[PDB]
């Protein structure tokens, strides 16, 4: 079906380089790049306007607020599902079903059945990732538009992190 399909989508590329234009709503303007390498892999890394670092190393997720100086830690498996990334990069048939999805062509819309208030995400039969947003419960809303994307072995060290030295860290991790 449409989970079932889209899940298939996504598996065709297990791993990849994107850039994407990021436009943020409710009722802003900038840009970042996004390296996935599944099954749990991925960083997101914003350029425009405020620099910063999401990054899961599988066990760890680490947000990285070069700015503020700040670097947080959590354990990957407490944020699954919070974010776009976060579903995009992990893409497991359980985080699908905790959805109702609707399909037409390329374009797939996901309500909550029972951390986000939707979901849509815009990915060919060829496993490109045209678009996604998503819908927070304060009614944020975060669109991404691809600009351009390469499929093909991403070089493992951007799925590490280590707190530079002048950071304070904020280890969540119990």
């Amino acid at each position: 079906d449409a989970a079932s399909d889209l899940k298939s989508r996504l598996d065709k590329v297990s791993s990849f380089h994107a850039s994407f234009t990021q436009k943020v709503t409710d009722g802003q303007e900038g840009q970042g790049d996004l390296w996935v390498k599944r099954p749990n892999l991925f960083n997101w890394h914003m350029t425009q306007p405020d620099e910063s670092i999401l990054v899961s190393d599988g066990k760890t997720l680490w947000f990285y607020n070069p700015f503020v100086e700040q670097a947080t830690a959590t354990w990957l498996k407490d944020a699954t599902g919070n974010t776009p990334f976060m579903l995009i990069a992990r893409n497991q048939s359980s985080d699908w079903q905790q959805y109702n999805i609707k399909q037409n062509g390329d374009d797939f819309v996901l309500t909550p059945k029972a951390n986000l208030k939707q979901f849509t995400i815009n990915v060919g039969r060829d496993g490109t990732i045209h678009q996604f947003s998503a819908v927070e419960q304060d009614d944020q809303r975060s669109s991404y538009q691809l600009k351009s994307q390469q499929n093909g072995a991403v070089d493992a060290a951007k799925f590490t992190f280590t707190p530079p030295q002048g950071v304070t860290v904020d280890d969540q991790r119990k």
